């Protein structure tokens, strides 16, 4: 699923994500925008041979199982395919398990280059939360 701007925001603000450990809502939608252009199916590959998954790119290292990154780590507990679905519920929680294991939303690259220091509630302007 390819959500809408203001589609997002409303979803992850259901699913407690506004001021989630200070971080406020337009932070987050900065991040997806970049990270994967809202779409939920986005998949890419590292060179070490993880691979980042879905809405937020959550990376096979440490925090999800896809049977293929050996030696890595699955802290959320889930397959990677789960953080492909259209439903954002289990890449949310899984985000919320990262952004509090002390690096706060640096550990998103994207977000750290293109949404840090900017203005970031600009875009969540105009939408009915
Ligand atoms: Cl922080
Ligand atoms: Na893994």
């Amino acid at each position: 699923k390819v959500f809408g701007r203001c589609e997002l925001a409303a979803a992850m603000k259901r699913h407690g994500l506004d001021n989630y450990r200070g971080y406020s809502l337009g932070n987050w939608v900065c991040a997806a925008k970049f990270e994967s252009n809202f779409n939920t199916q986005a998949t890419n590959r590292n060179t070490d041979g993880s691979t980042d998954y879905g809405i937020l790119q959550i990376n096979s290292r440490w925090w999800c199982n896809d049977g293929r990154t050996p030696g890595s780590r699955n802290l959320c507990n889930i397959p990677c395919s789960a953080l492909l679905s259209s439903d954002i519920t289990a890449s949310v929680n899984c985000a919320k398990k990262i952004v509090s294991d002390g690096n706060g939303m640096n550990a998103w690259v994207a977000w750290r280059n293109r949404c840090k220091g900017t203005d970031v509630q600009a875009w969540i302007r105009g939408c009915r939360l």
